């Protein structure tokens, strides 16, 4: 629930994601909470991501951020994961502020 702490955790995402609407290694993450999974038009998602379905609910997001390949097997997102629930919670709060 701490957006300020979440901002710091986002430092682990900035190498591939932006919050300014621009897509790069990964799709822009501004407005990602509750967003259709694989919903950014034009971004070249992996087949597993496109087949996942549903939305990026806070729960779906926290699980994915703990272990990306366990939630979306075969994803092209090469991030090891955030093992601490507090870090995931704070990051999600930060993302929610950037909706
Ligand atoms: C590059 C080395 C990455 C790092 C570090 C992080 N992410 Fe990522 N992410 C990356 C790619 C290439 C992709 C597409 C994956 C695919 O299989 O197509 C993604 C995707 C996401 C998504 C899905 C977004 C959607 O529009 O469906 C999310 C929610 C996401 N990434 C979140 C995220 C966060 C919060 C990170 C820091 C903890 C993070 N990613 C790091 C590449 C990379």
């Amino acid at each position: 629930a701490d957006p300020a702490a979440g901002e710091k955790v986002f430092g682990k995402c900035k190498a591939c994601h932006k919050l300014d609407g621009n897509d790069g290694v990964g799709p822009h993450l501004n407005g990602v909470v509750g967003r259709t999974v694989a919903g950014v038009d034009g971004f070249n998602y992996s087949d597993p991501m496109k087949a996942h379905g549903g939305d990026w609910t806070p729960e779906a997001l926290q699980e994915f951020l703990t272990n990306p390949k366990a939630v979306v097997k075969g994803t092209k997102m090469a991030f090891a994961g955030l093992p601490k629930i507090e870090d995931r919670a704070n990051l999600i709060a930060y993302l929610e502020g950037q909706q």
